[PDB]
RNA sequence: AUAACUCAAUUUGUAAAAAAGUUUUAGAGCUAGAAAUAGCAAGUUAAAAUAAGGCUAGUCCGUUAUCAACUUGAAAAAGUG
DNA sequence: CAATATCATTTTTTACAAATTGAGTTAT
DNA sequence: AAATGATATTG
């Protein structure tokens, strides 16, 4: 008797219930609470609306950082523990004055001067050490005994801001011998290149290299001093190396493969190896001369001082930045006094102005500050100050956005230095030097994570002993292995088939053997002789594997024929059937081990297997070469010191799909042969892995099917956005109430259907243009936000050049060229950067009816490549582009994509359909097979779109939140209709278990049976059953009646607010009540803090409150906003929370919980939704008539007969313009109550009545954002901006009726807040 | 529609780190002048907090997910038209 | 009161697993 | 990244 249609979005679930004549019922429903009404009638259509679900990511980023704050606090707390004993002797309360450094003098327990607890000393420290850097250096360099306090402060500053750990092992600054180390690179070259010596020539390398310009600038200016040596020359590339670049030595040496190196990458030693054994080991002394100059220059950018004058070249570089800032501020003051004194006070007094004033004492960035005085500096006479502003080096602060470069190794340098200096004087610095370094040095390894003890959901790390963990006991108390293993194993899959067993590493030698055989087992070959194509033999496979697979990393078909079938079966010709072009499967790990263990006969020897199957496990499981080393010691006794050294470096990542048991472990009872056996030799039926697992005449399928074995949990475990699994949950909870509503009778059919920047874009270009060698950036600069222009972005991802016709393009002309689609938008409704292309006109592509022509694919393929290489096109885009050189689009492929246009395949959507089927269908028949009482029909949103288009049931999202419902009812309809007509299409749309040309002609014309002509009968019917499917004479009318129905059940899901407590920004002090204490003890009148708390939810307090001096109790009803922070508290004692807010004799059993979007009905059926105890959003949907909806589509939308008939429905029904404004006004006036806005809106319309009919409709659409449900929002009529009329009080709600709604909003509880 | 391989792209989830930013305090401002107010001098650094907090007290946890009403439940979740 | 403007912590490195999509191979 | 609720300012 009935079916459901769902529309499942990320913000909405629309639903609808339909009967056999496509009618949607209308029932009377009980109405609870203390009201007038004991019932209502409710059309059985509606929506649920809801705020987007959100990802863990914010949550997690905030958590990982919380852990960072607490471990650094804890860094300091270690250092301090150490000084405590001997600091007591010097100063009684140093570490005290420091903690209360934040407190105002009034609240300070100790003297207001941190360091020396008086004025005269403190004032002096500062005069002698303006910065901590000045102290850092003095303590490092001076031999003099230093104040224990001054030592601690510098050790703390180094340990509090220790800089990154992105480099491994030790770093020893050598910035002096660069003018030699260059004259050594130049010489070992000139030696090798006997014929073309480079002229050292007293070129200042040290300056041009130790310079403050980009690596790619320093290369230009350094070969600029080398006569007739290009930077694309060998010496030019080598130099790019020494300046931590990635060059491509490939055309230098005449190779045919990317020989790019990078000294900082871990693979350099094995990339260099691959090159030097392509070009010769006479070129080793030239990558030694370029590693040599690298270690003196690695850190120019950061150190900027000769490491002859100091062992603290950082602090010194900062003292410099500082001194420079003195000299340069002195002069800049004077210069302004002279030439521009009129403005001086602005530059140095006014904070809001981005002057030096706003720099230091405002909020002005270096960049803003620098961007402000650009003009000022060059409208005066100075030259060197611009020099500096350009080098971003003008009035530099010591602490800045860019001290990120600084490795810890260099802080540890000075940290060490100092300790080493002062342990001469302080015995406790001697005996704990090593302790104090490891405070700086220690770091919990990412593969251990939280150091928990039972109360972390997050942690996995396992304890070797039950101590408190510390930087100095970590190794001995934390079992690092088991935790490294855990970090990985906990995430990696079990075998779906043997669910007890863990998946093998992707790079497992057996796995590679499995993978290969399973591909070798269906290879077929034919010769002029044999009457049929054969399978490979046991002995032939082995022979292939021996000679081809275990010597070529990659075996080609042209190697199968020429290197096996030729040389071992004397076949001049052969026809291979299983594999195309080359073998997917490869013995990669074999060849890698082969190189490293230099012993073939070991790998081959099947008794070693177990060991080689653990070696590779360990190479996958761990990534710390220390732990790999440890693991691999039990195999000391097999291979040289040198082989172990280069077996550690070898790492692997990735995990199979299958266990060791499944492959080579399980036996057939009959055969005592394993899957690996069956692949390796199955005589005559060279059977597959799929097969072996399904052939009922082998053991392997019962041996599997043996080991086999909540709603909210099930859905949150799917793979989608959490945004779209929020929808999946509600679409179920909806479908349950819609059953409950139909008195627990199950639909005959449920019809589901689901919906479908600038940073990462300039990184894709910048890099693409570099990894290409092209001037277009430096020649037409852009910015993050310009590239959002689709045509602009394209033009740049095509290096300012036509994608079909090698010739330049004019940046200034895009608006004349074409963004053509590769596979055309009449097959694939893909409109991403992957299927899109700028050309001066689409034509040039070739035929409109297919992929780009063989002409173009010829001419251009050389170009496209270079874009693939520059990552300025994906593999996918490359492959589609060129596809015409494999016949392009096959009549079939075509018919393919046009059935994909209506047949959902997206895995997330199948899981919805499966979930529903499995809840709807639970009953079994005599033969104990599932009975399917409910067909879950799934559609694409196209079917209905075109429906709406063809029969004019037009959709204008903007009007109201109704379409969500309409689509779900159109789904229910078309859905039930399609399968009523074409029962055979069940195979595709329903859940459960030459001809191309027709499949296409069919799937393209499926939705015909609705049309009267294209000639079809008025009444339609299933040719087989004789069942009526449609009736052009009275069904369309029922669609138009439903669509037009004015009461539709729209329902904002009410949500208690979660997340951050308030706005993060920490505001000054002010004498406000709004300011919130950043800590319990920190009165924000004195110390400032937080503002704008989020309201978790509002609460109706009726109570009494004291009024005036004598303390008369005045009664009050009002909403109190309970803040996220307050909630824990409020919940644990609602009475006490309100009492210590002022409230008294609170009526505890009148306290109504009011989440966000709580519904109230007021005076003229006017409704308002709660936003907060403090504000309301619009509560009313405006059911515009469909004759007005229809018009507004077409009007706004500028078949030629149809076209004429509809531009002449527009011109003839122009009166509707004034009529629609009216609907808006009667409404805006009745329920919106934005009088002054509404009279701008009326005034705005009246001035543009002389404007085109298209333009005016396009804008009457912007006017609906007045009348829209939810939060008031700003909008433009034409030019006129209409700012949002907000509802900033919640009083009128207190005397309204609260409406408690079901998901569907069919069952209600109405409460008349008259209390 | 399923399973294994291959290549690319994408998404979800986790851990370990870094540089800033922001907030109070500390860096004697000084000469007029009763005063409000002038002139001039200074500015780059640091201590500490970075969800309030929590008990399970860990170098842990503290922003995701889930949520009308009524009866039932610690809860999840059931029952009610 | 209720109109009206201003406001919102930013970024960066490393390490890892799982799904998913879509172009190919081989199968149930 | 908007947009929407907080907030101080304003008329």
């Amino acid at each position: 008797k009935y079916s459901i249609g769902l529309a499942i979005g990320t913000n909405s679930v629309g639903w609808a219930v339909i009967t056999d004549e496509y009618k949607v019922p209308s029932k009377k429903f009980k109405v609870l609470g203390n009201t007038d009404r004991h019932s209502i009638k409710k059309n059985l259509i509606g929506a649920l609306l809801f705020d987007s679900g959100e990802t863990a990511e914010a949550t997690r980023l905030k958590r990982t950082a919380r852990r960072r704050y607490t471990r650094r606090k804890n860094r300091i707390c270690y250092l301090q523990e150490i000084f405590s004993n001997e600091m007591a002797k010097v100063d009684d309360s140093f570490f005290h004055r420091l903690e209360e450094s934040f407190l105002v003098e009034e609240d300070k327990k100790h003297e207001r001067h941190p360091i020396f607890g008086n004025i005269v000393d403190e004032v002096a420290y500062h005069e002698k050490y303006p910065t901590i850097y000045h102290l850092r250096k003095k303590l490092v360099d001076s031999t003099d005994k230093a104040d224990l306090r001054l030592i601690y402060l510098a050790l703390a500053h180094m340990i509090k801001f220790r800089g990154h750990f992105l480099i491994e092992g030790d770093l020893n600054p050598d910035n002096s011998d660069v003018d030699k180390l260059f004259i050594q690179l130049v010489q070992t070259y000139n030696q090798l290149f006997e014929e073309n010596p480079i002229n050292a020539s007293g070129v200042d390398a040290k300056a041009i290299l130790s310079a403050r310009l980009s690596k790619s600038r320093r290369l230009e200016n350094l070969i600029a001093q080398l006569p007739g040596e290009k930077k694309n020359g060998l010496f030019g590339n080598l130099i790019a190396l020494s300046l931590g670049l990635t060059p491509n030595f490939k055309s230098n040496f005449d190779l045919a493969e990317d020989a790019k190196l990078q000294l900082s990458k871990d693979t350099y030693d094995d990339d260099l190896d691959n090159l030097l054994a392509q070009i010769g080991d006479q070129y080793a002394d030239l990558f030694l001369a370029a590693k040599n100059l690298s270690d003196a220059i690695l850190l120019s950018d950061i150190l900027r001082v000769n490491t002859e004058i100091t062992k603290a070249p950082l602090s010194a570089s900062m003292i410099k930045r500082y001194d420079e800032h003195h000299q340069d501020l002195t002069l800049l003051k004077a210069l302004v006094r002279q030439q521009l004194p009129e403005k001086y006070k602005e530059i140095f007094f006014d904070q809001s102005k981005n002057g030096y004033a706003g720099y230091i004492d405002g909020g002005a960035s270096q960049e803003e500050f620098y961007k402000f005085i650009k003009p000022i500096l060059e409208k005066m006479d100075t030259e060197e100050l611009l020099v500096k502003l350009n080098r971003e080096d003008l009035l530099r602060k010591q602490r800045t956005f860019d001290n990120g470069s600084i490795p810890h190794q260099i802080h540890l340098g000075e940290l060490h230095a100092i300790l080493r200096r002062q342990e001469d004087f302080y015995p406790f610095l001697k005996d704990n030097r090593e302790k104090i370094e490891k405070i700086l040095t220690f770091r919990i390894p990412y593969y251990v994570g939280p150091l928990a003890r039972g109360n972390s959901r997050f942690a996995w790390m396992t304890r070797k002993s039950e101590e408190t963990i510390t930087p100095w006991n970590f190794e001995e108390v934390v079992d690092k292995g088991a935790s490294a293993q855990s970090f990985i194993e906990r995430m990696t899959n079990f075998d779906k088939n043997l669910p007890n067993e863990k998946v093998l590493p992707k790079h497992s030698l057996l796995y590679e053997y499995f993978t290969v055989y399973n591909e070798l087992t269906k290879v077929k070959y034919v010769t002029e002789g044999m009457r049929k194509p054969a399978f490979l033999s046991g002995e032939q496979k082995k022979a292939i594997v021996d000679l081809l697979f275990k010597t070529n990393r990659k075996v080609t078909v042209k190697q199968l024929k020429e290197d096996y079938f030729k040389k071992i079966e004397c076949f001049d010709s052969v026809e291979i059937s299983g594999v195309e072009d080359r073998f997917n499967a490869s013995l990669g790990t074999y060849h890698d081990l082969l190189k490293i263990i230099k012993d073939k006969d070991f790998l081959d020897n099947e008794e070693n297997e177990d060991i080689l199957e653990d070696i590779v496990l360990t190479l996958t499981l761990f990534e710390d070469r220390e732990m790999i080393e440890e693991r691999l010691k039990t195999y000391a006794h097999l291979f040289d010191d040198k082989v172990m050294k280069q077996l550690k470096r070898r790492r692997y990542t990735g995990w199979g799909r299958l266990s060791r048991k499944l492959i080579n472990g399980i036996r057939d009872k009959q055969s005592g042969k394993t899957i690996l056996d069956f692949l390796k030799s199955d005589g005559f039926a060279n059977r597959n892995f799929m097969q072996l697992i399904h052939d009922d005449s082998l053991t392997f399928k019962e041996d599997i099917q043996k080991a086999q074995v909540s709603l909210h949990e099930h859905i949150a475990n799917l793979a989608g956005s959490p945004a779209i699994k929020k929808g999946i949950l509600q679409t179920v909870k909806v479908v349950d109430e819609l059953v409950k509503v139909m008195g627990r009778h199950k639909p005959e059919n449920i019809v589901i259907e689901m919906a479908r920047n600038s940073r990462e874009r300039m990184k894709r270009i910048e890099e693409g243009i570099k990894e290409l060698g092209s001037q277009i950036l430096k020649e037409h600069p852009v910015e993050n936000t310009q590239l959002q222009n689709e045509k602009l972005y394209l033009y740049y991802l095509q290096n300012g050049r036509d994608m079909y016709v090698d010739q330049e393009l004019d940046i200034n002309r895009l608006s004349d060229y074409d963004v053509d689609a590769i596979v055309p938008q009449s097959f694939l409704k893909d409109d991403s950067i992957d299927n899109k292309v700028l050309t001066r006109s689409d034509k040039n592509r070739g035929k409109s009816d297919n992929v780009p022509s063989e002409e173009v694919v010829k001419k251009m393929k050389n170009y496209w490549r270079q874009l693939l290489n520059a990552k300025l096109i994906t593999q996918r885009k490359f492959d589609n582009l060129t596809k015409a050189e494999r016949g392009g689009l096959s009549e079939l492929d075509k018919a393919g994509f046009i059935k994909r246009q209506l047949v959902e395949t997206r895995q997330i959507t199948k899981h919805v359909a499966q979930i529903l089927d499995s809840r709807m269908n639970t009953k079994y028949d005599e033969n104990d097979k599932l009975i399917r009482e409910v067909k879950v029909i799934t559609l694409k949103s196209k079917l209905v779109s075109d429906f709406r288009k063809d029969f004019q049931f037009y959709k204008v999202r903007e009007i109201n939140n109704y379409h969500h419902a309409h689509d779900a009812y159109l789904n229910a309809v078309v859905g039930t209709a399609l399968i009523k007509k074409y029962p055979k299409l069940e195979s595709e749309f329903v859940y459960g278990d030459g001809k191309a040309t027709a499949k296409y002609f069919f799937y393209s014309n499926i939705m015909n049976f609705f049309k009267t002509e294209i000639k079809r009968p008025l009444i339609e019917t299933n040719g087989e059953t004789g069942e009526i499917v449609w009736d052009k004479g009275r069904d369309f009318a029922t669609v138009r009646k439903v669509l037009s129905m004015p009461q539709v059940n729209i329902v904002k899901k009410t949500e208690v607010q979660t997340g951050g407590f308030s706005k993060e920004s920490i505001l000054p002090k002010r004498n406000s009540d709004k300011l919130i204490a950043r800590k319990k003890d920190w009165d924000p009148k004195k110390y400032g803090g937080f503002d704008s708390p989020t309201v978790a939810y509002s609460v109706l307090v009726v109570a009494k409150v004291e009024k005036g001096k004598s303390k008369k109790l005045k009664s009050v009803k009002e909403l109190l906003g309970i803040t996220i922070m307050e909630r824990s508290s409020f919940e644990k004692n609602p009475i006490d929370f309100l009492e210590a807010k002022g409230y008294k004799e609170v009526k505890k059993d009148l306290i109504i919980k009011l989440p966000k979007y709580s519904l109230f009905e007021l005076e003229n059926g006017r409704k308002r939704m709660l936003a907060s105890a403090g504000e309301l959003q619009k509560g009313n949907e405006l059911a515009l008539p469909s004759k007005y909806v229809n018009f507004l589509y077409l009007a706004s939308h500028y078949s030629p007969e149809d076209n004429e008939q509809k531009q002449l429905f527009v011109e003839q029904h122009k009166h509707y313009l004034d009529e629609i404004i009216e609907q808006i006004s009667e409404f805006s006036k009745r329920v919106i109550l934005a009088d002054a806005n509404l009279d701008k809106v009326l005034s705005a319309y009246n001035k543009h009545r002389d404007k085109p009919i298209r333009e005016q409709a396009e804008n009457i659409i912007h006017l609906f954002t007045l009348t829209n449900l939810g939060a008031p929002a700003a909008f433009k009529y034409f030019d006129t901006t209409i700012d949002r009329k907000r509802y900033t009080s919640t009083k009128e709600v207190l005397d309204a009726t609260l409406i408690h709604q079901s998901i569907t909003g069919l069952y209600e509880t109405r409460i008349d807040l008259s209390q």
